[PDB]
DNA sequence: GGCGACCCGGCGCCCGCTACGGAGTCAACTACGGGTAGGGGGTATCGGGCAACGCGGCACTGAACACCGTTGTCATGTGCCTTG
């Protein structure tokens, strides 16, 4: 939807708003996924705590890795998101 | 419903200096791609060492004059002897 909106060719206004709405719903689902995986990322932050970096800082950096991973994740892989994410985390 | 205790946090300090011990720390991986950094190779540019000239002090050139200084020199003046 956002790809089609990004193109310069003219689209109908109602169709453009529908595409924007679908992209917004995708954004909402993205944040749903991130909040779901917050627990995994804090677990992996535990896994590297106590090495001179504050635990919440490690959590935040892992969260950066998490947003990267979701930005690079899709169902085309026949695996759960948990297995794929942990590498990027 | 402001007083009221009380409660609680929250804070704030807690004589002076010397002099007086040591120390030192548990949890991935690899692939790429660039960029720099070093290496030697070679090259234009700057710096240090010798030959030709110029001075400069003095030095010789004494040669040619000068400065006293000396014994050359002397035509011309005292002293004794002979004659008016």
């Amino acid at each position: 939807a956002e790809d089609k909106l990004a193109n310069s060719d003219k689209l109908a206004p109602k169709l453009k708003r529908e595409l924007e709405i679908i992209a917004e719903d995708g954004r909402r689902a993205k944040n749903h996924l991130l909040e779901a995986n917050l627990r995994l990322v804090v677990s992996l932050a535990k896994r590297y705590t106590g090495r001179g970096m504050l635990f919440l800082d490690l959590i935040q950096e892992g969260n950066l890795g998490l947003i990267r991973a979701v930005e690079k994740f899709d169902y085309t892989k026949g695996y759960k998101f948990s297995t794929y994410a942990t590498w990027w985390i």
